[PDB]
C-alpha cells in the first residue's frame, strides 16, 4: 500500500541525508561516495547561503547569487548520488525508513539508473542504513498573535521576495499620499523584530537601500521612511563584547534607525502592533506602533517531523529544542541515526558555523567506519552496538571550535571578532571591518559559481543602484 | 467626476509619451527637457531590451539583466520628468487628453513637486500639448483556437518566467516516467510556432540549454527532448538572403531541431495541436503533434487603445496595422499627436531598428520646433497648421536607413548582414558571426547597467551552467 525504496544493487551502505542546508551540503561535500551510497531528501532543490539572505530583499545581492542547486554539488561526487525533491514527513526508526510527501522530482546522477516507479504527490518510504538528519529549524512566533498573518519571516528565499513586494507596494501607495499624511508615514515605516545579527543586517540593508538608492529619485519619500529595530534584551547583538554592541547601536541610530531595547512585541495586527517595554526599575510601558512592513527575525523552534521523532524514541521523550546526540553526533536511543545543525541540540549555538563543523566531523567519522568491518556488520546484527563501537575504536568526540562572529550594520560599517580556541586575532568595528566582512563571507561561500555571482553583484553595486523590482 | 492633470507651472509645452519600450525610451533619451516638460504613461516600469528576450527563459541571460527601470533614464534628464505607472485606455484627441487606468504609482523626479491627488485604481485624464504614441503592438493569435489558453507568447518578461516554469515542470514529471512512455515523450517536446528570428532564437536557446546543461546531469532525459519549429512559409528567416536561410535551417536540424516548413497550426488543444502542411504541388496533409510546451512567436496586431483611436479620427478610419503618419511621423488628421514604433504604420517593418530611428528623428524635430516660435503658438490657435509648418520651415521627412539584421541559431552559430544604404559590409553565418552577434547586441543596449549585467551573464556562462530555477 506504501511504496518502499530499498537499493540493494551494491554492498555499499545506503546513507540517507535529510535537508539541503548547511549541515546536509557540508556533509555531502565531504562524504566518500566510493564507500557509501548517498541519497538526499529535501523540498528545496538548492543550498542557501543564509548569511547573505538579509542583503537580498533590497538587491544588495540577487536571490540567485546566494543559492546553488544541490545537483551541482552532487555532480562533483565520484559515486552514486540520488536527490529526492520532497519533504520528509516521518522518520521511522524501527523499520529504518523515512516517509516522504509532496514529491516533485527524483534525480539519479548515475547512468545505470533504476526506474523507481514513483509518481508526484504519492507518498513513499525510503530505506536507509544510516540516517543523517539536517532539516534545520523553523521560525518561532512565541505564540504572539498575528505575526504569521501580518509579518514576514526572514528564513528562506521566498521571504526575501515577499518583503521586497510588500515594501515596494507600500512605497508606491505612500508616494501618492500628501506629505504629513499619517497613513503615508505608516506605509513608510518598517519594523524589524529581533536585535540579533539577522535583524540588525536586515535593518541595515534596508536603510542602505533607502539612503543610497531611493533617495536619488524620491528624496522626500526616502526622508520619511522610519525603520524600527525591536529587541527584548537590554542590548543588541548580545553575543558580541558589550562595547561592540554599543558601537553598533550608536551607528544604527546615526543612520536614522530607531532602536527599542528591553521591548517585546505583545500582539500584531494588520496595520499596527503592540510593543511593551520592561524598564530597568521594573515598570512596564506600552506603545502601539503603526507599521507598513513587519520583519520577524527572532528565534527558531523544532520542526514537526523532529518533534514526532521525540515521541518514537524513549531516550528522546524529554527533548525540546532538538534531537539529543552523544559525543559522536549519534542520536540518543538510535544506533544508525545521526543529527547535525539546528535540528540537533548539544548545548552549542544554532549557527551555520556549528552545523558546518559537525558535518565535516561526521563525514570524517564515516571515513573511519569504512575501514572497520564491524560497523557495517552491526547494521544487520540484532544488537545496537554502534554506540560502544565508537569508544571501542577510540574515535575522538566532536569538539566545536568557535571562530567568532560578524555583523554588517549598514553604511559601510561592520563589527567582527575572529578567533580560534582562546586566541583572538581580530575584534572591533569600522570601515575596514566592513571590507573584512565582505572578503570573509565570500570565502565561506560553498560554491565557485555562487562566489562569482556575489562578487559580480558587489562590483555592480559600486557603479549602479540596486535592482529593486516589485515582481522579479 | 474625472480628475484632470494639467501642469501650467511653466510655459514649456507638455510632451506626453505613451509606453516604455524602444520608441518611448529612445525618444526620452534624446528629447530636450530644458525646452519641454516630459511625462510618460506606461504600465511597465522598465525598458525591455527585446532582442535578448529569447535568451532569458533558459537563463543564458537573466531577466533582470535585459531590463532597465524608466526612472534611471529619467534621472539623466536636466529638466522635469514625470512617470505614471498606468495603462493608457483612451486617447481623447479633441480635448488633448489621455485617459489612464490601473494606476499604481506616480514618480515626479523634481524637487518642487506638486501633489496631484491621485489614488490607485482611480481613472484620470492627462492633458498634453504634444502626444508621442509608442505603446507598441500585442501578440496575434490569428484567431487560432487555443493558443491563448495553452501556449505562451514570447513578448514580455512574464512570458519568459512562464515558459521556464512550464518546461521545468514538464522535465520533472517526464523524468519520473519510464523511458519509451509516450507521455514522457510528450512532456519532453516543445513547439515553437514562427520561423522568424524570435522563434529561431527561442528554439536555439532551448536546444543550447538541453544540450549544454541538462545533458550534464540527466543525459537520457536530454536525449529524448524534441523541439519543433513550425513555419508557414517555405523558408525560415525570410528577411535574409535565401542562402543564409538554408544555412540556418541545416544548422537547426543538425542540432536536432525538427523544422516544419509550409506548415501552419490550425488548432491548439491542451496536449496536442493540429498542423497542416500545404505542399508545393498543392496537396494538403495534416499531423497531430503532442506537445508539452508551446511557444507562440508569430506576429503582432494593433492594441485596443489604438484601434479605438482609429474611429475617433476620420483620416484614420481606414487604418488596420497601426496609426497612419506623414513624412514627419505626425498622425494624419491630428496636429499634435505623433506615432512611432509598432503602433505606427509607414510601410516600414515593425522592428526596434525602425522604432529607434523614428524616435531619434522625432526628438531632433522637437529641437527645431523649439527655435520656431510659431509651432508652440499653433497649439493655442484655432487652426491645425502644424502639418503646413513642417513643409514651411523645410524640415526633412523621416528617412529610414536599414542597417541589416542578425539571428542566433544555437550552438555558437549566428547569421548576420550589416549594411548602410546600398553598401553591404558583412553578410554570412558561422562561429565568428556568433561573436559579432554578441559584440553588436551589447552595443545596442541602451544603458551601462544592463550592458554590464548581460556581459557578466555571458562571462558566468563560460564557466557555469545556466540558472534554470523553476520559481525564481
Ligand atoms: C538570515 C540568516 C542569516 C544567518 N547568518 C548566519 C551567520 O552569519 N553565521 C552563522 O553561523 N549562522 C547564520 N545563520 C544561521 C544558520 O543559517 C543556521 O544555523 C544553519 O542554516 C543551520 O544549518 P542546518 O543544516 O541545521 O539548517 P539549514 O541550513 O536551514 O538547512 C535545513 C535544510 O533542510 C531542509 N528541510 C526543511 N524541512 C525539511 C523536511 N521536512 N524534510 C527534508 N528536508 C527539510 C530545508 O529545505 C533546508 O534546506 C543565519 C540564519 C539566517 C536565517
Ligand atoms: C522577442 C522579441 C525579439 C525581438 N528582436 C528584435 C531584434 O533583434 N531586432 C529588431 O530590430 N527588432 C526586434 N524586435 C521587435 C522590437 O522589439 C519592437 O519593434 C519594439 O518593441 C519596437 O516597438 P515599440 O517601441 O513601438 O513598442 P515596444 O518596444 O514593444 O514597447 C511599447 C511600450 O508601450 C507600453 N504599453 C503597452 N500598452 C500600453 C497602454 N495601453 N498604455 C500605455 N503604455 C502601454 C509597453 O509597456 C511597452 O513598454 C523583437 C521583438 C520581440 C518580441
Ligand atoms: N552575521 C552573523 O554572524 C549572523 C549570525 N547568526 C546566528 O544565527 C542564529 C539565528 O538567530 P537570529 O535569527 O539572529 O535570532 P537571535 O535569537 O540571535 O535573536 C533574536 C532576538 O530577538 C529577541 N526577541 C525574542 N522575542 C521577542 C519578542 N517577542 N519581541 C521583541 N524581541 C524579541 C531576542 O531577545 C533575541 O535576541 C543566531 O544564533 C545567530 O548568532 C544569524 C545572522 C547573522
Ligand atoms: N534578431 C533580429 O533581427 C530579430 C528581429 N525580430 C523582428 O520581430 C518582427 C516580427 O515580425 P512578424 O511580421 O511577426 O514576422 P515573424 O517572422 O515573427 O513571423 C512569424 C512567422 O511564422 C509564420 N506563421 C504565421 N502563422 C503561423 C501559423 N498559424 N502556424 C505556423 N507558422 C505561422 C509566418 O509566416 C512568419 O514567417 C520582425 O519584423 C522581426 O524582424 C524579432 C526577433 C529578432
Ligand atoms: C563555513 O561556514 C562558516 C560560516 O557560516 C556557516 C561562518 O559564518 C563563519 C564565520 C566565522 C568567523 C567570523 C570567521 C572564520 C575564519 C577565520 C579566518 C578563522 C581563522 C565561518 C568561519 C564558517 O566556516
Ligand atoms: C572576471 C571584471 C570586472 C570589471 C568591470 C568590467 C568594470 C565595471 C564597468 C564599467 C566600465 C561601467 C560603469 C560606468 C558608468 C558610465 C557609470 C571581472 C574581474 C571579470
Ligand atoms: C538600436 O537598435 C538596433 C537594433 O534593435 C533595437 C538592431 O537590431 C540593430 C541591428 C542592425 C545592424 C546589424 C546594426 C549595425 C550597426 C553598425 C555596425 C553599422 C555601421 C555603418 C555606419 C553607418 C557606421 C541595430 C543596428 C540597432 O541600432
Ligand atoms: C573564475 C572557475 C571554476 C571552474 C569551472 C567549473 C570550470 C570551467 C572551465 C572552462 C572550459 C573555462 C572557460 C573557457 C575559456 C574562456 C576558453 C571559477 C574560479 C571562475
Ligand atoms: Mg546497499
Ligand atoms: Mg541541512
Ligand atoms: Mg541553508
Ligand atoms: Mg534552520
Ligand atoms: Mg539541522
Ligand atoms: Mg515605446
Ligand atoms: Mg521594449
Ligand atoms: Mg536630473
Ligand atoms: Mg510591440
Ligand atoms: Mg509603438
Ligand atoms: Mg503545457
Amino acid at each position: 500500500t506504501m511504496k518502499v525504496i530499498d537499493p540493494q544493487h551494491s554492498d555499499k551502505p545506503n546513507v540517507l541525508i535529510l535537508g539541503s542546508g548547511w549541515g546536509a551540503i557540508s556533509f555531502l561535500k565531504h562524504i566518500d561516495t566510493k564507500k557509501y551510497n548517498v541519497s538526499i531528501i529535501s523540498p528545496r532543490s538548492y543550498f542557501l547561503f543564509t548569511p547573505l539572505l538579509p542583503s537580498a530583499p533590497v538587491g544588495t545581492v540577487d536571490e540567485k547569487s546566494i543559492i546553488e542547486p544541490i545537483v551541482n554539488f552532487a555532480l562533483k561526487k565520484k559515486g552514486n548520488v540520488t536527490y529526492y525533491e520532497a519533504e520528509a514527513t516521518s522518520i521511522n526508526p524501527d523499520r529504518n525508513t523515512v516517509t516522504i510527501k509532496s514529491l516533485s522530482a527524483v534525480s539519479q546522477l548515475y547512468q545505470p539508473e533504476n526506474h523507481l516507479g514513483l509518481h508526484q504527490a504519492e507518498p513513499a518510504e525510503i530505506k536507509y542504513d544510516y540516517l543523517i538528519s539536517a532539516v534545520g529549524a523553523e521560525p518561532n512566533t512565541f505564540g504572539i498573535p498575528g505575526v504569521t498573518d501580518y509579518g514576514h519571516f526572514l528564513k528562506e528565499i521566498p521571504n526575501s521576495l515577499e518583503i521586497r513586494r510588500t515594501f515596494a507596494a507600500n512605497l508606491e501607495k505612500a508616494n501618492l499620499l500628501p506629505k504629513g499624511d499619517p497613513e503615508r508615514r505608516r506605509l513608510l515605516s518598517i519594523v524589524v523584530v529581533g536585535g540579533g545579527p539577522t535583524g540588525v543586517e536586515a535593518a541595515g540593508e534596508l536603510q542602505d537601500y533607502v539612503h543610497q538608492d531611493l533617495r536619488k529619485f524620491l528624496p522626500a519619500l526616502a526622508e520619511e521612511v522610519q525603520i524600527h529595530l525591536v529587541e527584548a534584551l537590554p542590548i543588541v547583538l548580545n553575543m558580541f563584547e558589550k562595547k561592540l554592541s554599543s558601537y553598533a547601536q550608536s551607528h544604527l541610530e546615526n543612520t536614522s534607525i530607531k532602536v527599542h531595547l528591553r521591548t517585546a512585541v505583545a500582539k500584531v495586527e494588520e496595520k499596527q502592533l503592540l510593543a511593551k517595554t520592561k524598564h530597568e526599575d521594573g515598570k512596564i510601558t506600552e506603545e502601539t506602533i503603526p507599521y507598513g512592513t513587519l520583519i520577524w527575525a527572532t528565534g527558531n523552534k523544532a520542526r514537526p517531523v523532529i518533534t514526532d521523532l521525540f515521541k518514537k524514541i524513549p531516550e528522546q521523550n524529554s527533548s525540546k529544542r532538538g534531537l539529543a546526540v552523544n559525543d559522536f553526533l549519534q542520536v540518543k536511543g538510535s544506533n544508525n541515526i545521526f543529527a547535525i545543525g539546528d535540528n540537533a541540540f548539544a548545548g552549542l549555538p544554532p549557527t551555520a558555523q556549528v552545523a558546518h563543523q559537525e558535518a565535516e566531523y561526521l563525514a570524517k567519522n564515516f571515513d573511519k567506519m569504512a575501514q572497520i568491518p564491524n560497523f557495517q556488520k552491526n547494521l544487520s546484527s540484532r544488537k545496537d552496538k554502534i554506540d560502544l563501537l565508537f569508544e571501542e575504536n577510540n574515535f575522538k568526540p566532536f569538539k566545536y571550535n568557535d571562530l567568532g562572529a560578524l555583523a554588517y550594520l549598514g553604511s559601510e560599517r561592520a563589527i567582527a571578532t575572529i578567533r580560534s580556541g582562546k586566541r583572538t586575532f581580530y575584534t572591533g568595528g569600522g570601515l575596514m571591518t566592513f571590507y573584512l566582512w565582505r572578503i570573509l563571507y565570500l570565502s565561506m561561500i560553498l560554491s565557485a559559481r555562487s562566489r562569482l555571482k556575489v562578487f559580480f553583484d558587489w562590483i555592480k553595486l559600486a557603479f549602479f543602484k540596486r535592482d529593486f523590482f516589485k515582481g522579479l
